[PDB]
């Protein structure tokens, strides 16, 4: 569904969650462009299962995470060269930070067993433009735009 | 002083916090323009004790608030008239949001006198410009310009 809503105050345990078929994820826009008017600044609400990863991925905006709950770890690589290359690896804890710097391909992954990760998520000029990579060797130009992305589908098609 | 960290992934329990003189403010810079060099997006994170309140204030830039802990109250001006004017008082509690309308005046007040108030604030376009009010009589061509704000100041001057 797309749930529009304006007003001011909203509580965030009422806005409809959903993995939007990504196996283990609990996705909620607490803020953002398509459901509430957002222009420059968006904000997430997730939760990953053990052992999940998002895709590898990269966006044209900046993006910061603060970890609420778990731990986990940060996979990033360059954008300069012609691909990715072998990723940096970096483990985060709770109540840790991160921020992707522009166009950096990354990957988040919840490494530990059996505690479930969650995270708020900001982003720059939204809504997100995720291109997406299968693996640390394709090449930049070679990576696919998936626009909009799931959690945006049902409210980008709602406002055109 | 100034603390600037280079660093990819942060422990937030380890960035120094401190009121900046604003009693029973506590502030954090989590992802912020002069401390780690962000362009786009700069997140802070604050408690405010039980009654205490902002200032009345403005900024040219987007504001979304997340309550992590506590509950309270939002006062809203207008940016119509040319003074902000007698508040709307909108309640907020525990996992709500609320997004400022770019250049309304406002004010954020604890109006618990039972637990802390703590807060996740993203602004965009940092670092932040903030017109100070003394009142919500007073002309929005009359508010004075904070700038540096108090959590910046350390580090604009360093950057001299
Ligand atoms: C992630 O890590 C984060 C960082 O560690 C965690 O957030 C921090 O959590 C702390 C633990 O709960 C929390 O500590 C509480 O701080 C509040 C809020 O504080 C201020 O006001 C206090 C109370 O005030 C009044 O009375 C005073 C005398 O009693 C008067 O002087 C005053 O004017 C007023 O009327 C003040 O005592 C306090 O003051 C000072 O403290 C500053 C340091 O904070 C100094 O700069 C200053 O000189 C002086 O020492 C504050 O201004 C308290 O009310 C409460 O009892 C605890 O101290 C802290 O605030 C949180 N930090 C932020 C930025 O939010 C977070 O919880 C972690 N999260 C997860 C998920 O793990
Ligand atoms: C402020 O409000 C927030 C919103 O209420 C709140 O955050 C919510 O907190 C709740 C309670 O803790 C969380 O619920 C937990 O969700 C986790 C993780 O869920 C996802 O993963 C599970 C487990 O997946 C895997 O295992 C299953 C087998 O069981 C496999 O099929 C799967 O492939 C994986 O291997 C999965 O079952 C979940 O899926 C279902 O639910 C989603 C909706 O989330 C449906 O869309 C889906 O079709 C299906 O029914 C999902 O993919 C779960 O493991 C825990 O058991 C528990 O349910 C929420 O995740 C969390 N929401 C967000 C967005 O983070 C804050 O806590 C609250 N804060 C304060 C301060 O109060
Ligand atoms: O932008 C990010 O890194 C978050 C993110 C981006 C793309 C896909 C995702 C799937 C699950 C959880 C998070 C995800
Ligand atoms: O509304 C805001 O921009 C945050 C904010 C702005 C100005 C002064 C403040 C003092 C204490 C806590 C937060 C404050
Ligand atoms: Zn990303
Ligand atoms: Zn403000």
């Amino acid at each position: 569904s797309c749930v529009r809503d304006n007003s001011l105050v909203r509580d965030i345990s009422q806005m409809p969650q959903s993995s939007y078929g990504i196996e283990g994820l609990s996705h909620i826009t607490v803020a953002g462009a398509l459901n509430h008017g957002m222009k420059e600044v968006e904000v997430w609400l997730q939760t990953i299962s053990p052992g999940q990863r998002t895709p590898i991925h990269r966006h044209s905006c900046e993006e910061v995470f603060t970890v609420l709950k778990g731990k986990g770890t940060l996979l990033m690589g360059s954008s300069s060269l012609k691909y990715p290359g072998q990723p940096q690896e970096i483990p985060f804890f709770q109540n840790t930070t991160f921020s992707i710097p522009v166009n950096d391909p990354h990957q988040v992954w919840n490494s530990d067993e059996h505690e479930d990760l969650q995270v708020l998520v900001i982003i720059s000029r939204p809504p997100a433009k995720i291109f997406l990579y299968d693996d640390w060797s394709m090449p930049h130009t070679a990576a696919v735009l998936k626009f909009p992305f799931v959690w945006d589908e049902d409210c980008f098609e709602a406002a055109k």
